[PDB]
């Protein structure tokens, strides 16, 4: 019935040795009253901690730790559920300050610890957020059994992206794409979605199958933020001609340990390439910045201002599907305008 | 003019404490004659090592270490070029066996080191191979300046994938896709290419812009291995109806620090979704398992048995491009056959 968690974090401000000693002594007192044990280490502005005890007590202590202003960038490396024995039975909280330790054998160990944590922080940026979520639940992501799950799938793209690449220096093109990706990822994550990959200039994301309201709201919020960005940019900025198309569909996703010894993935949506290309064509053909299928429309619970637009084909199959949008002032040739503006700047 | 490298590795077989002591003593003797210094640590079947010295000497020692049968899964975590001072000036090679150390303060440090290295090995599987290549060259991948580079782009997909997902249990579908991904990634990597992402059932990979011969050979080798797999599988195996289409094109790729604070990528190919969907349509429309554009044909140096097939449009633009294949016994409705075979199994 025991839990044990291990995490790393970063100092949010310079902390002196006496403040670290005080955190350890207060933690030892509170942990003793809760029957919790463990160890706390610091090195060059990094915290490492291991906590063990009854599951409910550990969960409540950890939530408090997450709100402590004195550190940030919390990353849980390991969560062990149904723990057999305690590893630190005599330590309510033992504090080890490695900055102050001068022992002969510990010196190369400090170098090694610092190098491993820095490499870890780089790897963190290039990996999905699902893997870390699975890790915090006590599961090794390589050991998950496969499952099929219904999702709302989100695809967004940049209008006339090739014009940017043809007319601007490469450093400017990267500035534009990064501004776009930052807007999309912030809003999708705020509404409970998960960005799964970038495919060229296209953002691919998932929402739960009964969260169509959140997927529609995220789409409208992205359109609103891009209009604000276009209007508020400096004179002559390429951001003034950044436009997006968005399409939503429903699909069967497989979660599991996918890939080869060389490269792994956590999820696969078969024929994702074809669904994305068909939605891109629809936003262009209809001159509508947001389109979605009847399946998405029917999963929504709120009274959105829906409008029927046309029939299309989204899957490889030959069924004819009704396509909808939202009728509002927001959604009410761009490529020709983009080329001329970018030309004379 | 000094270099310093840090790497981790795994024991390839049980090694006793005396064999580890012997590796350290021989390393100390050879390093002293080469003016190289550093430290070697072991814990629970993991090696950690730091080496420092003149760049040419370090490079030659490291190549020998990579060939030593006694460890495997070498991963360079950090490479520092133009090093100022030595960190271990009095240690030709100091050996620290942590399995045998019982010191009070070192016990929680061993637990922490083991947990960090295990988390690292998981993250390794979900990250591209480019990042690690850039790391070994002494560069932090988040600090690269953006560059545009010509590449040969490879896209391969599974014929009638939706039929597999509709007719088999999910664990069987994953078995099929993993067999496919393993074949493709092994052959692409052997021919000098790099797999960059999986997009649904589609493999996306890059070859250097003057390596069309290697991209064509990889494609032919994948087709050959899949025919062998189909013929040699057990009676009733779904692998008997695994077929692939492959398309090659040339494109301008941007390398850099791409993305948001939430998620980063190393490379972007604009409109990758559209190029992949157009090549998929061509393999189906022509009933040809391998297609490529005139640009790929013209970058090849060997005297391949080229055959002209048709004109098509690959980019968003309106230029009409000649499409070619290779005329051989290999390349000389499948979906209907797949459904019937999968139905009665
Ligand atoms: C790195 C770090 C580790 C901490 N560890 C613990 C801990 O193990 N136990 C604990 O009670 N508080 C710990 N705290 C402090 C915790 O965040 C609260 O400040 C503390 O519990 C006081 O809570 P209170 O509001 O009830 O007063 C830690 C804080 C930091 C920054
Ligand atoms: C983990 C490990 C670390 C090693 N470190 C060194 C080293 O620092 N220097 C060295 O000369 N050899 C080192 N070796 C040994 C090296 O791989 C060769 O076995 C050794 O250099 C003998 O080379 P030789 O063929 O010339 O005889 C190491 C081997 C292992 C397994
Ligand atoms: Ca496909
Ligand atoms: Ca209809
Ligand atoms: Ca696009
Ligand atoms: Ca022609």
């Amino acid at each position: 019935g025991m839990k044990r968690l291990t995490y790393i974090s970063k100092f949010s401000r310079p902390l002196s040795g006496d403040e670290i000693e005080a955190i350890g002594r207060i933690s030892s007192q509170k942990n003793q009253q809760a029957n919790v044990t463990g160890v706390l280490l610091c090195l060059d502005g990094i915290f490492f901690q291991i906590l063990e005890g009854e599951a409910e007590k550990i969960d409540r202590i950890y939530e408090r730790i997450l709100a402590d202003e004195r550190h940030t960038d919390i990353l849980c490396l390991k969560s062990e559920v149904e723990v057999q024995e305690r590893m630190f039975p005599d330590w309510s909280m033992q504090t080890i300050n490695l900055d102050e330790n001068t022992d002969f054998l510990i010196r190369p160990i400090k170098v090694l610890l610092q190098t491993l944590t820095e490499s870890h922080r780089i790897l963190e940026k290039y990996t999905q957020p699902s893997i870390f979520k699975i890790i915090s639940q006590g599961t090794n992501p390589l050991n998950i059994r496969p499952k099929a799950v219904e999702k709302i799938v989100f695809f967004s793209d940049i209008v006339s992206f090739s014009t940017f690449a043809e007319k601007l220096p490469v450093e400017e093109v990267v500035s534009v794409v990064n501004s776009y990706f930052s807007v999309c990822t912030a809003i999708i994550t705020r509404q409970g979605g998960e960005v799964t990959k970038f495919i060229g200039d296209c953002v691919m994301a998932y929402f739960d199958g009964d969260c169509a309201d959140q997927a529609i709201q995220a789409s409208l919020d992205i359109l609103m933020e891009l209009e604000i960005l276009r209007n508020s940019a400096p004179e002559g900025s390429p951001l003034r001609v950044l436009y997006s198309g968005i399409g939503l569909a429903k699909g069967k996703v497989i979660e599991g340990n996918i890939g080869s010894e060389l490269k792994r993935d956590y999820t696969i949506l078969g024929d994702a390439v074809n669904v994305a290309a068909r939605l891109e064509a629809l936003t262009r053909q209809l001159s509508q910045a947001l389109v979605f299928s009847s399946e998405v429309k029917n999963s929504a619970t709120k009274s959105w201002n829906f409008i029927w637009l046309t029939d299309s084909e989204l899957k490889g199959k030959s069924e004819s599907i009704d396509i909808y949008s939202i009728d509002n002032e927001m959604t009410r040739e761009i490529a020709r305008n983009i080329g001329h503006y970018l030309e004379r700047v």
